[PDB]
């Protein structure tokens, strides 16, 4: 996929692959583009 979830993905430079809570709500998010950065590369999951 290249407008859902890639992976392995780059979380501002911390690298993940599927969806991540990285302390969200009981829930998470996968990245959209490769890197991550901030540059609009997600969405929650």
């Amino acid at each position: 996929d290249y407008a859902k979830c890639v992976f392995p993905f780059i979380y501002g430079g911390k690298k993940y692959e599927t969806c991540t809570k990285i302390g969200s709500m009981w829930m998470s998010w996968c990245s959209l583009s490769p890197n991550y950065d901030k540059d609009r590369a997600w969405k929650y999951c």
